[PDB]
């Protein structure tokens, strides 16, 4: 329209336009404290009103880029408080803009956020819903400046229904505190997933993109056309550039065309979009990004057809080499919905390196003939590792379960730190009791997903502190690589023993009065430090010491004089166990 302010505001909403605005503000002036924002916000929604009644009023034709840079322009203390980030105020847009972006901090030293306590919380929700949860929306945006605004306002609404929900309850913490936490994770994974996406597209590139996008697309739309699946992976991939080099207003604007685009031709794509695209303008893209893979078509012809039998091959091959192999994935992705996008990768790779090597022999269609038959171990890998670590997983709990990683892991890495490896294990134990508790289908996406980003959130602390130069040779390997790279690691026999220390075993009554996490972190931590003093213990060896020391804990907190009982049993288990372990 004649005024974007106004336009926006009109098809978004006050409230929405409201926390948006607080959001987009949070995440450049992060220093500024929150009753200066909510100043910010209140005076441009004055504004956007203002040229909602006549959209010929004054600035109102302003673009929003513009509008948005001049009141960020206003801070008086901008230069004292973000020194180089004022020179931008002297540039002119664009480049006023782009030199935003450039000074905006990925992660400023600003303190942990610590949750206060479920009364303080409630009451304080209930004395003053709006200000209580503005108030958090802030902390939250200016900790995380690169998190899709609109994306972190869907998170908001479902803290406010656990407060709403939970702050009735009669036991409020045993209502509140699960949903919080689940809230944290669910949310750190999506900021680390597009964190993740945003690096790949650099390191790796566009066609890796792409290609990772084609077999994700085909799998979802599996009766879309091909034609329709590259339309729309050019455009994802011009979104995610884009919402990658961090600019809000052009993020938003395509991701906004994508879903109306979709939406228009959604009988041409999936019918599982009907809900989606009936939602809200701010939730149209978010839904549609969520939705549930279509069913596919019943009567599939077989990829050996036009992939290994075929005559024209290499012939077709040559002609468009990614487009071809475009196709390969396509066809092979939307019939497995099963297989994780990286394995689809692999077979895709696989099979490219074959036409190469094959296009370029006398009698092509002999020499790639048997292609099919080098997937096999390819796609059997990834399955034997879940249904062998899920049954493990049913036989033990989510807990003992993480004690056998703990054990496995500090055996192949010992070198790591004790605590990373907690944390580590820790993390890829919930993934199998998230995933694990799906049908054999769904699994293998599911343990992908989640595994990508406790790859990679391994991968970054060791970044900083490298240990292992093969950790650092799996974390720099190809995307593709990168978790059979762990899978392949073996027990370091190189490593040589922690020296024995009297402290690191030794146990106070204190652990009985500590909470179910504290205990086992306390546990597990001693586990590690005990695998890393002797490694080359048995699995029997170490399960007799560890169900030991189980009960030690339990018949001394469940004992008389407690300090004692572990002061005396203490010293007999101590001193028992390591002649068990020699
Ligand atoms: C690398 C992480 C990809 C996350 C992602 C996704 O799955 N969809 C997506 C894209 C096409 C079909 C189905 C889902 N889109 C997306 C969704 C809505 C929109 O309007 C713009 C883009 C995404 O950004
Ligand atoms: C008789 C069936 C044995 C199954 C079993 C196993 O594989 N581990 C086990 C034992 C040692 C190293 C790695 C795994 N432990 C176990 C697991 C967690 C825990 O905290 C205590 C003990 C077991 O009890
Ligand atoms: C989204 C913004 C609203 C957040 C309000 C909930 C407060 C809890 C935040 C503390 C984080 C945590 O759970 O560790
Ligand atoms: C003023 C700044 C508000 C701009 C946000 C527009 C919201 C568009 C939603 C796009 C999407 O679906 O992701
Ligand atoms: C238009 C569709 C573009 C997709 C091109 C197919 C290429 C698949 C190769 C497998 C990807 C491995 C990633 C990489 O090594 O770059
Ligand atoms: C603990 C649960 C382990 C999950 C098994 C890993 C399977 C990895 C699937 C992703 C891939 O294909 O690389
Ligand atoms: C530091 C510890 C390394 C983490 C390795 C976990 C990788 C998971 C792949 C599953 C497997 O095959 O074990
Ligand atoms: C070499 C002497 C040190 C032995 C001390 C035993 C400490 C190991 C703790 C094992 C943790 C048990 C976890 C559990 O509760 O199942």
């Amino acid at each position: 329209h004649k005024s974007e302010v106004a336009h926006r505001f009109k098809d978004l909403g006050e409230e929405n336009f409201k926390a948006l605005v607080l959001i987009a503000f949070a995440q450049y002036l992060q220093q500024c404290p929150f009753e200066d924002h909510v100043k910010l916000v209140n005076e441009v929604t004055e504004f956007a009103k203002t040229c909602v009644a006549d959209e010929s009023a004054e600035n109102c034709d302003k673009s929003l880029h513009t509008l948005f840079g001049d009141k960020l322009c206003t801070v008086a203390t901008l230069r004292e408080t973000y020194g180089e980030m004022a020179d931008c105020c002297a540039k002119q847009e664009p480049e006023r803009n782009e030199c935003f972006l450039q000074h905006k901090d990925d992660n400023p030293n600003l303190p942990r956020l610590v949750r206060p306590e479920v009364d303080v919380m409630c009451t304080a929700f209930h004395d003053n819903e709006e200000t209580f949860l503005k108030k958090y929306l802030y902390e939250i945006a200016r900790r995380h400046p690169y998190f899709y605004a609109p994306e972190l306002l869907f998170f908001a609404k479902r803290y406010k229904a656990a407060f709403t929900e939970c702050c009735q309850a009669a036991d409020k913490a045993a209502c509140l505190l699960p949903k919080l936490d689940e809230l944290r994770d669910e949310g750190k994974a999506s900021s680390a997933k597009q964190r993740l996406k945003c690096a790949s597209l650099q390191k790796f590139g566009e066609r890796a993109f792409k290609a990772w996008a084609v077999a994700r697309l085909s799998q979802r739309f599996p009766k879309a056309e091909f034609a329709e699946v590259s339309k729309l992976v050019t455009d994802l991939t011009k979104v995610h550039t884009e919402c990658c080099h961090g600019d809000l207003l052009e993020c938003a604007d395509d991701r906004a065309d994508l879903a109306k685009y979709i939406c228009e031709n959604q009988d041409s794509i999936s019918s599982k979009l009907k809900e989606c695209c009936e939602k809200p303008l701010l939730e149209k893209s978010h839904c549609i990004a969520e939705v549930e893979n279509d069913e596919m078509p019943a009567d599939l012809p077989s990829l050996a057809a036009d992939f290994v039998e075929s005559k024209d091959v290499c012939k077709n091959y040559a002609e468009a080499k990614d487009v071809f192999l475009g196709m390969f994935l396509y066809e092979y992705a939307r019939r497995h919905p099963d297989y994780s996008v990286v394995l689809l990768l692999r077979l895709a790779k696989t099979y490219e390196t074959t036409l190469e090597k094959c296009c370029a022999a006398a009698d092509p269609h002999e020499c790639y003939a048997k292609v099919f038959d080098e997937f096999k171990p390819l796609v059997e890998e990834p399955q034997n590792l879940i249904k062998q670590n899920c049954e493990l997983f049913e036989q033990l709990g989510e807990y003992k379960f993480q004690n056998a990683l703990l054990v496995r892991y500090t055996k192949k890495v010992p070198q790591v730190s004790t605590p990373t490896l907690v944390e580590v294990s820790r993390n890829l134990g919930k993934v199998g009791s998230k995933c694990c508790k799906h049908p054999e289908a769904k699994r293998m996406p599911c343990a992908e997903d989640y595994l990508s980003v406790v790859l990679n959130q391994l991968c970054v602390l060791h970044e900083k502190t490298p240990v292992s130069d093969r950790v650092t040779k799996c974390c720099t390997e190809s995307l593709v690589n990168r978790r059979p790279c762990f899978s392949a690691l073996e027990v370091d026999e190189t490593y040589v023993p922690k020296e024995f220390n009297a402290e690191t075993f030794t146990f106070h009554a204190d652990i009985c009065t500590l909470s179910e996490k504290e205990r086992q972190i306390k546990k597990q931590t001693a586990l590690v430090e005990l695998v890393k003093h002797k490694p080359k213990a048995t699995k029997e060896q170490l399960k007799a010491v560890m169900d030991d020391f189980a009960a030690f804990v339990e018949k001394c907190c469940k004992a008389d004089d407690k300090e004692t009982c572990f002061a005396e049993e203490g010293k007999k288990l101590v001193a028992a166990s390591q002649a068990a372990l020699g």
